[PDB]
């Protein structure tokens, strides 16, 4: 089934070209993206054999700390360029499968989708009267997700045990989500060939629960806002959805950072919101950083 | 639909109800007649059939747009041309029929004022081009489209597809009325533009001629309304593209290049759709983020 699709010459050549295009910092092995071509010419068949027999061992991600202007630090986990290549090859096959399942109001790390589309959808909801915002803050997905629960969800769709095996090994390696979009940055995420898709597979369960409740929401990776018509309803939604996230998905809601507010109080994907009194419409613009 | 008999599609109950709903959803400031968007429904109950019949015989008279000055969030003033709500309604009714026709003609690297497209998509496509080595940027600055477009040239282009003379007639009257493009995207703003039910589509119909020419020449570009950047691999090639494409825009489309603001530059010198570009030292890549305003 899927492993041979992932390892096909066609898919691997596409993954190689993408990873070279994406460049990026070296992982723990010190290998630069400019060395991948020659490395694969020598070792590509060995690597394919190891993957086929479940003996390929991903390298741990390299932890990189980047200063944020507000005095915080952004954490990045950089896979080796070989692992970015394999992750890309996996994602190229898994992405079309899951695109058929995903909700139209999920916008993070998906083909032809971006943060601005989430903003515009949320604005339309706000301007329809749903201007009480439920802003649920989750602890970092890959710091808190239970690997068994995630792999079980993935297993509902993906029956190839060889693919299951290697995806689990990448979770263990420390793959994570580059959150630079929170600073309004646009561009290729570092270390994100596969981890954002895996987060979306899990969080698609939240999308389905919110759709079952008839809620108006947008989501970008693990950052969701829900648009509601009244404070009382927003408080109920906050309580019910936070309970679902913790009990069903096994994720962790930071209740202190989560809040109900009006749009002026919301910071989302680098944007803030304001009421344009000429247009008589909420609009959005980059918030101060 | 039949492109020779579109006026009755524009005036159909279904199309007009949709246009009414969208104009009310867009809200907006009043035009020169002082009519609020909440007053449109009662006005159309009395005058809707009158307006339809006037349009059928080319006797409907658009009102001039209202010049409205509003603050920009970060300082300074934005000038808008606000049609009356009746004219926003008719403009929307026309655009609802013309948009699906032209969406099938448009280039995938045109992103301004189109359904499900946005500025960030143009930025992402441009970054991919820059990171593939095309980091000499041709930045042609055009004077405001509706201040400079030749009405006959624009109607000629539209008439290649739209054969309904009654639709041609009303679109031309809307040009004279002063419809324009809300430029708040230049300030990184996301939201409903004012006065833009029809004007941005008309600009895209014209500028689609430029897109086809650039594609014929194999150029890497993105465009958002009348703001286009072209990604080239060398300074020499950029200067050549600048010369050739500026000539095409002025000679074939009749638009106006601003000499002093057009330039060839590297990504760090480009301001586009509210974004600047920078070289991320860790990623060894160009990325974008909002520029200082
Ligand atoms: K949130
Ligand atoms: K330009």
């Amino acid at each position: 089934s899927l492993m041979e699709q992932i390892l096909s010459n066609d898919n691997l050549n596409r993954a190689y070209l993408q990873v070279v295009r994406n460049k990026g910092a070296e992982g723990v092995d010190g290998m630069k993206y400019t060395e991948l071509k020659e490395y694969l010419a020598k070792n590509g068949e060995i690597i394919k054999e190891q993957l086929r027999i479940r003996k390929y061992k991903p390298q741990p991600v390299r932890r990189v700390e980047i200063p944020k202007p507000d005095g915080g630090v952004r954490n990045l986990g950089v896979p080796t360029v070989t692992d970015r290549f394999i992750q890309q090859a996996i994602a190229q096959v898994l992405t079309p499968i899951y695109e058929e399942q995903f909700h139209d109001h999920s916008y993070g790390f998906r083909p032809n989708r971006c943060a601005q589309q989430a903003i515009l959808t949320a604005l339309d909801m706000m301007n329809d009267g749903n201007d009480w915002i439920v802003d649920i803050d989750l602890e970092k997905f890959f710091d808190t997700v239970n690997h068994d629960k995630l792999m079980t969800i993935i297993g509902r769709t993906i029956k190839d045990g060889d693919v299951i095996s290697i995806v689990r090994k990448y979770l263990v390696s420390g793959i994570m989500i580059d959150d630079e979009y929170e600073d309004s940055i646009v561009g290729t995420p570092q270390g994100g060939n596969l981890s954002p898709l895996l987060a979306n597979i899990m969080l698609n369960e939240l999308d389905k629960e919110m759709e079952k409740r008839g809620l108006n929401f947008v989501r970008y990776a693990d950052d969701c806002i829900i648009m509601v018509g009244s404070e009382m309803s927003a408080n109920r939604v906050m309580r019910n959805i936070s309970r679902f996230i913790e009990e069903k998905l096994g994720l962790k809601v930071n209740m202190t950072k989560s809040k109900v507010d009006r749009p002026r109080g919301i910071k989302y994907l680098g944007f803030g919101f304001y009421y344009d009194t000429s247009a008589q419409q909420f609009k959005a613009k980059p918030h101060a950083k």
